């Protein structure tokens, strides 16, 4: 693990300078394609990409797990929905499934801690049958967190060996917006009231209780904001841990990862805390409708491309942004050049 | 023309109610897919769509024309770029071409007033060799404007007869951000300083002159803000007119149109002024980097989906948003149902 973190490659400034120059020569006013240009250059700096903006195979990794905090009445969805939906993920009927198919991406469902019998067809990396209730103690042990990070990290880099060049991260876990909010509060230094949202249609009344639960989790566990693993293990969850693991894995592999929504932002804060070298590999997708999204994004210094008021999760926003990534590549490789048309701009 | 405007269909409230209900039953918390849901319902109300969110063939119509106002020093691109780029549109090397191909859309290049010899391969609907210089008089005659509207309108609806279900609008015309700004100022009641941008890399110094040119255009022509055709003919251009015509055509045909950037917003204001019935058929794509974009969008009451800081034009933003439209359709048709999984949410 220390190794892993040690070996995360820096971005290739040389490939990036070459990309920039190429882009500037394209058939358009310089910088006119804005964020599409910046993205392309960003991709070019990624070592696993072979010095150019490219997209080969695509995969969305969905981390599923249950949370003990569900018992605190912080979620209106029945707990069993985690297991049901995970199964549905196998049949291609879920939101992420439909969107991924549209993007030509494959979905990998990973069980990191569902509180139910094993689901056939789902990748088994189960830590336990749901994590501890963060309101009265830690979600899991440091060991458990570190092990899972390692395991998902490897699984991720391994997919690279098989042609995957672009990853997307997602989750599934009833009540997971609670630990997500706690992490955000901790890493950001924001008060819980500011970052706690309605999650999956939590009624406005019930909010207060959610905020109190978050506060309790923090007071009780005293996670250290300077230690991302500390935070994850104390006030996070298996699903959140697995997401951070995908990010660590892609980075080590020198490949890009598309974030999803709120849950993903929380995992991204932790990953960046654990290894700042991770940052350049992350790509935002959309702007989550969750209340604490703006704050989380600000701390990551990211501006998402899509404003869809989405708040489903599962990696649906990541899938939806994949075509954008491919567009930056198409632009880069298929557009004609100014010089060739004899166009000279001041 | 009065006919045409007369026959624009209202949206189908019945299909819309049916869509909403179907969406609510999908495998996700209600309203969790946000804007993707709203879009789907919007499409379902479009009569040319057959009561459901569907996307058959896609087309981007690019209206090319030159402007006499170029002589006022309001643009740094050589005038000839309009003709060059129009030709390039035929070879598939431009920005819109590359993006449309990625979206599986076909690009139709239409010459409505390029100041050069006819370009083989380009649809010929040329009004004149560039429009009049709005700084000292009107861009064209009311007759000319009305005729072009009619002609493009028909061309548009005709494509429908051949399987096109989704249109995208674009333009190409050196100096066109000047008339675009004038229209925006007029329709919005905003002062020119607020809506005049740098267009295609106009140097900061040169701005002042651009603002003065806009003001002059307005003082001199006295366009009537309550008459969209009046405004288009006086302080618009052929390209702008053609774009409005596509919008009128799609609406009459009861089909959706994806807007592009700043130039497109200006055309949309005019179309809406001419026929409010047009509004429900319009779909924003991205948030143009042009200074006056926020104001124009506010008046159209639209919030774009994409924030890419783009400012190329040609219909590139429209092409980039097409996958989003298809996503709303995929969601609608391919997702599983709550009831089927025995999921009950309060
Ligand atoms: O932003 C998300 O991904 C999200 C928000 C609420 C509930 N589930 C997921
Ligand atoms: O927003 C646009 O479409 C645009 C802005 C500047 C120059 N050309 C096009």
């Amino acid at each position: 693990l220390h190794a892993l973190l040690r070996d995360i490659p820096a971005p290739d400034a040389e490939a990036m300078a070459r990309t920039q120059q190429h882009i500037d020569g394209l058939l358009k006013p310089p910088g006119s394609l804005g964020r599409l240009e910046t993205l392309a250059v960003q991709l070019a700096g990624m070592p696993g990409l072979n010095g150019t903006p490219q997209v080969g195979e695509k995969a969305v990794l969905v981390m599923c797990a249950d949370h003990g905090v569900w018992d605190e009445g912080v979620a209106v969805s029945p707990k069993i929905v985690t297991a049901i939906q995970a199964a549905n993920m196998t049949r291609g009927t879920t939101g992420v499934c439909v969107l991924a198919a549209q993007a030509g991406a494959k979905v990998h469902v990973i069980d990191v801690g569902i509180d139910a019998e094993p689901i056939p067809g789902v990748v088994n990396m189960r830590v336990a049958r749901g994590c501890g209730n963060i309101a009265v103690g830690p979600a899991m042990s440091r060991l458990q967190a570190e092990a899972l990070l390692l395991e998902v990290s490897r699984y991720t880099c391994d997919l690279a060996q098989r042609g995957v060049t672009l990853f997307g991260v997602g989750e599934l876990g009833m009540a997971n917006t609670t630990p997500a909010a706690a992490m955000v509060s901790v890493f950001t230094g924001s008060d819980a009231k500011e970052v706690v949202g309605i999650g999956a249609n939590l009624p406005p009344s019930r909010i207060d209780n959610k905020v109190d639960v978050v506060r309790r989790a923090i007071a009780i566990n005293q996670p250290n904001p300077r230690d991302g693993i500390d935070v994850l293990s104390k006030v996070g969850g298996f699903d959140l841990v697995g997401m951070t693991g995908v990010m660590l894995g892609a980075a080590r592999c020198g490949l890009p990862v598309l974030l999803d929504g709120f849950l993903s932002y929380s995992a991204a804060l932790a990953a960046c805390q654990i290894a700042p070298a991770v940052r350049p590999y992350l790509i935002p997708s959309h702007f989550s409708a969750e209340k604490g999204a703006r704050i989380a994004l600000a701390h990551l210094s990211m501006e998402p491309y899509l404003h869809m008021a989405m708040r489903l999760g599962e990696g649906s926003g990541a899938a939806l942004a994949m075509p954008i990534v491919e567009a930056a590549c198409a632009m880069f490789h298929n557009m004609g050049e100014l010089a060739a048309s004899n166009i000279v701009l001041p």
